[PDB]
C-alpha cells in the first residue's frame, strides 16, 4: 500500500499536497504536503501503516493528543498541536502542525557533534517542563529520545569553526517540541511489559519491575548526555551488554532489584554474569567509563549538568529525581531573573 499512496504530488483527502517525505518508520511515514482549504500552509501529515499495532498506537495517539491539546490549547507546554485526523485509502492519517529537524537529524547532519550547552539549557528546560506537564495529567511518554523531540524551527546560521576545522551550523532558535503519544500510557491503562527505545530504556522496564513517570526521567537523562557528547551513550542491541554498560557508567545495580526480576538469566549470585576478559567485555569496558569523565570541561555550568544527569540516571525508580524536582536545579538557574 503505503508507497503507493505517499507519492510526491499526491492529493490527500481532497485537500493536502505531498510535497516531500520527513521521516519514516515502522509505524509508517511522515510527509510535508500543503494544505489548499488552508491557503497553501504547510502541515506534517503522518500516515500510519495499516497493521492493527500501529492502528491502535494511532487511535491512542489521538485520545491522547485530543486530551492534551484542549488542556493546553496555545501549546504552553510544548506538546505538537494535532490538527486532524482522518482516514485514506485505508490508512488512518493525522495531521500536524509543521516543525523543523528532530534534535536526532541535526545531531546526525552536522557529524555527530554535541550541542553547545546553553542550547542544551534551553532544550532541557523545555523538555522536562513539557513531560512534567504529561506527569500532572497522569501519563507517561515511554518512548522520548531524540527522534521525539523536534525543533520548532531549524533555520540557521553557518560559520567556520577552528575548533572542528570545519563549516558549521548554529541553531537560530533552539526551541522544541515533544512529539510520538503513541506508547503514551495513562497510570490506570494497562501497562506493557516493553516500552522503550532500547537506548533509553530504564532498568526497571528491562528488569520488568514495573514502570510508571520515572522511566521517562531516565530518558531525559539519556537524552541530555548524548546531546552533550553527540553519540548515542548505550550504543547496544542486547540487554545484558546495556546492563554492563550501566555498571561500567553508572556503578553496580542495588541488590534489591536484582534479587526481585523475573529474568534471573542476567544475572549469578547477585551479581551481573559478566566475564569483562571477553570480547564484548572490551568493548563495553572501552566505550564505557564513569559518568563523570564523560565532562569536556570542570567548569561549574558543566558539572551542574552532570550532578542533574546523574540524579535522573538513578538506578531505583523511588528514589529517582522527579522532573517537578528537576526544573528546580541549579543548572536552569541562567534562564531565570534571579
Ligand atoms: N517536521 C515535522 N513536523 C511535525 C511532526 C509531527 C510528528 C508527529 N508524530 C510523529 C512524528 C512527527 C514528525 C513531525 N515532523
Amino acid at each position: 500500500s503505503m508507497h503507493l499512496i505517499c507519492q510526491s504530488g499526491d492529493v490527500l483527502s481532497a485537500r493536502y499536497e505531498i510535497v516531500d517525505t520527513l521521516g519514516e518508520g515502522a509505524f509508517g511515514k511522515v510527509v510535508e504536503c500543503i494544505d489548499h482549504k488552508a491557503g497553501g500552509r504547510h502541515v506534517a501529515v503522518k500516515i500510519v501503516k495499516n497493521v492493527d499495532r500501529y492502528c491502535e498506537a494511532a487511535r491512542s495517539e489521538i485520545q491522547v493528543l485530543e486530551h492534551l491539546n484542549t488542556t493546553d490549547p496555545n501549546s504552553t507546554f510544548r506538546c505538537v498541536q494535532m490538527l486532524e485526523w482522518f482516514e485514506h485509502h485505508g490508512h488512518i492519517c493525522i495531521v500536524f502542525e509543521l516543525l523543523g529537524l528532530s534534535t536526532y537529524d541535526f545531531i546526525k547532519e552536522n557529524g555527530f557533534l554535541p550541542f553547545r550547552l546553553d542550547h542544551i539549557r534551553k532544550m532541557a528546560y523545555q523538555i522536562c517542563k513539557s513531560v512534567n506537564f504529561l506527569h500532572s495529567n497522569k501519563l507517561t511518554h515511554t518512548d522520548l529520545k531524540p527522534e521525539n523531540i523536534l525543533f520548532v524551527q531549524s533555520d540557521y546560521t553557518e560559520a567556520y569553526n577552528p575548533k572542528i576545522k570545519r563549516d558549521e551550523r548554529t541553531l537560530i532558535n533552539p526551541d522544541i517540541k515533544v512529539v510520538d503519544f503513541g506508547s503514551a500510557t495513562y497510570d490506570d491503562e494497562h501497562h506493557s511489559t516493553l516500552v522503550s527505545t532500547r537506548h533509553y530504556r530504564a532498568p526497571e522496564v528491562i528488569l520488568a519491575l514495573g514502570w510508571s513517570q520515572p522511566c521517562d526521567v531516565w530518558s531525559i537523562g539519556c537524552i541530555l548526555i548524548e546531546y552533550y557528547l553527540g553519540f548515542t551513550v548505550f550504543p547496544t542491541h542486547d540487554s545484558k551488554e546495556h546492563l554492563a554498560m550501566m555498571e561500567r557508567i553508572l556503578g553496580p545495580l542495588p541488590k534489591h532489584m536484582i534479587q526481585k526480576t523475573r529474568k534471573r538469566k542476567y544475572f549469578h549470585h547477585d551479581r551481573l554474569d559478566w566475564d569483562e576478559h571477553s570480547s564484548a567485555g572490551r568493548y563495553v569496558s572501552r566505550a564505557c567509563k564513569p559518568l563523570k569523565e564523560f565532562m569536556l570541561s570542570q567548569d561549574v555550568e558543566h558539572e551542574r549538568l552532570f550532578d542533574l544527569i546523574q540524579k535522573m540516571l538513578e538506578y531505583d525508580p523511588a528514589k529517582r529525581i522527579t522532573l517537578r524536582e528537576a526544573l528546580k536545579h541549579p543548572f536552569f538557574d541562567l534562564l531565570k531573573k534571579s
